[PDB]
C-alpha cells in the first residue's frame, strides 16, 4: 500500500507491476501457447472471447456518456471506430469473426452468442456495469490491462502456427492489428492516470480497480477451463445439452 | 418454447420444471450432503455465500425503487426486514454470521468479505444489476428460485448434523427460518408471475429470466469448486496468497 503519494513516473511503474497477474499466466493460455490445447478448447475460446470483443465498444460508449470533456471524447471515440469499423471497411469485430472462420466456426456460431458460458458473461458484464456507474476517469483507466496485451498477441503469432498449422493465415490479422492499436490506446490511458491519480488515496484505489480488471480476465478463463478442459460445463450432472441463458436480458428482449 | 399462451396453472407447471437445474444438483452441494466435504470447503462456502446474503436486501431495495405500486411495496419491504432485522442482531444476515461462528469463522472473517472469490462476486453482482435495470415485475419474479429452496434447506438440516457434528447447533437457525420465509415469499411471487405473464411472449421471456437466475447460483458454486476442490484459486500459478480485489467498488471507496 502507498502511504506517501508516488510521483507520476513512479506511479506508472506501480501500474505496470500489476502485469504480474495478467492472464498470460493462466493455465488455459499456457496450454494453448505450449501446443497442448485441443481444437474444441481453441474454438470455445474464440467463441467466448467474441462476447468480450463485442462488449468493448459498449463499454467505451458508456465511458463517453459519462465524460463531459469534448477533448477526451474526441480521442476516446477512436476505440469505437477501431472495433466497429469506419465505416464498412471492417474493424476488429469483423477481424474476430474471421478468426472464428479460421478455426472452423461459422459467422452464425459467433453472432448467435449461443456458446457463451454464463461465467464468461457475468465477468464481461461486470466490466460494462463498472463503466456505466463509475466516474469516467476510473472507468477509462481500467483499460490499462492493454499495457500487457501486445506481449500476449505476439506470443500467439509466434507459437500458434507451429502447433496448430490448420488455423488459417487470415485468422491472425486481429492479433497483428492490436500490436499498434493497444500501444496508441495506452499512450492516452497513462496520461489520464498520471494526471488524475495525484494522491495516495487515488493511487491505491486505481491499483484496486486494475486488480478488478485482471480478475475479470482470469475468471473468463476459469469458466472456459471448467467447461472445455475439465468436462464440467453448466448442468453437466443433469443434461449433456447446453441449458444456460443466451440473451443480453437488459439490452434485448429476446 | 411456448407458441400458444399457457394457462396460469400450466405456466406455474413450466416454472416449477426449471427446478431440474437447481443448484441442489451441483457436485459441490452433493459432496456436502453426502459427508465428503472438508472443513475448509464448508467454511469457504459459508464465507462466500454471505456475499449473496448481504446482497439480497440491496436487490430488494432496487426492486422497490423501480416499483411505483404502493400495494406491492408494502408486501416487498418485508423481505428487507427479514434479512436486516427489525431490531438487534435480529434478522437473516445476523443468523448467517452465527452460522459462520458455528463452522469456526469469526464475524470479521465474514464481514471483511476478504474471502469472496471474484467468480462469486461477478455472479452475485449480476443479480443486483438486473434488479436495478429491469422492469420491477421481471426483477421481482427472478426471486422464484425460492420455489426450490425449502427442499435444499431441509436437505442440510437432515444430513449435516450426522456428517459434521462439529458444526454448532445454533448454526442451523437460518436454514430452519427459511422453511417458512421462502414459502411466504413465493406466495406473492407466484401470484405476481401468473398475473403478469399473460402472453406467450412474456412467458418465454420469464422462463429465460429464471434460467439466468439458476445460472447465477450454479456459477457461484463453479467458482468455489475451482478454488477449494481443485486447488486452482485465482493466480495460483504466480502466488500462494489471495490477490483478488476485495471491494464493492461502485458502492464504497475502500
Ligand atoms: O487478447 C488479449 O489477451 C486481450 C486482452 C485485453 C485486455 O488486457 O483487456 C484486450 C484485448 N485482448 C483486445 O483485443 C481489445 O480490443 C481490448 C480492449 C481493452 C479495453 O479494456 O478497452 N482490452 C482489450
Ligand atoms: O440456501 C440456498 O440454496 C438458497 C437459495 C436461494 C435462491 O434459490 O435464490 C435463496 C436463499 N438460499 C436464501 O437464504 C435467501 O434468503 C434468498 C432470497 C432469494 C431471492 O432471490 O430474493 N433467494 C434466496
Ligand atoms: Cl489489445
Ligand atoms: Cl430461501
Amino acid at each position: 500500500l502507498i502511504t506517501d503519494t508516488l510521483s507520476p513516473q513512479a506511479f506508472e511503474e506501480a501500474l505496470r507491476a500489476k502485469g504480474d497477474f495478467y492472464h498470460i499466466h493462466h493455465p488455459y493460455h499456457i496450454a494453448m501457447h505450449n501446443g497442448n490445447a485441443t481444437r474444441e478448447q481453441i474454438q470455445g475460446w474464440v467463441a467466448n472471447r467474441f462476447y468480450y470483443q463485442t462488449t468493448i465498444p459498449l463499454k467505451d460508449a458508456a465511458i463517453m456518456a459519462n465524460c463531459p470533456d469534448a477533448q477526451t471524447r474526441r480521442k476516446w471515440v477512436q476505440r469505437i471506430l477501431d472495433h466497429d469499423g469506419s465505416h464498412g471497411e471492417d474493424g476488429g469485430i469483423e477481424a474476430w469473426l474471421r478468426l472464428g472462420e479460421a478455426v472452423g466456426l461459422s459467422r452464425d456460431d459467433l453472432l448467435s452468442e449461443r456458446h457463451v458460458l454464463p461465467g464468461v458473461r457475468f465477468a464481461v458484464d461486470a466490466y460494462l456495469n463498472f463503466a456505466r456507474r463509475a466516474c469516467w476517469q476510473e472507468a477509462a483507466c481500467s483499460s490499462l490491462t492493454e499495457l500487457f496485451a501486445p506481449q500476449i498477441h505476439q506470443s500467439r503469432l509466434d507459437s500458434w502456427p507451429q502447433h496448430y498449422p490448420w488455423i488459417k493465415e487470415e485468422g491472425y490479422f486481429f492479433f497483428r492489428s492490436r500490436l499498434s492499436q493497444a500501444n496508441r490506446d495506452v499512450e492516452h490511458g497513462l496520461a489520464l492516470a498520471k494526471a488524475y491519480c495525484d494522491s495516495a488515496e487515488k493511487q491505491n484505489r486505481m491499483l484496486e480497480i486494475l486488480q478488478f480488471k485482471l480478475d475479470i480476465l482470469w475468471s473468463m478463463l476459469d469458466a472456459m477451463t471448467m467447461a472445455y478442459a475439465l468436462q464440467r460445463p453448466p448442468y453437466h450432472t443433469v443434461t449433456d445439452k447446453a441449458a444456460w441463458h443466451t440473451t443480453r436480458l437488459v439490452l434485448e428482449h429476446h
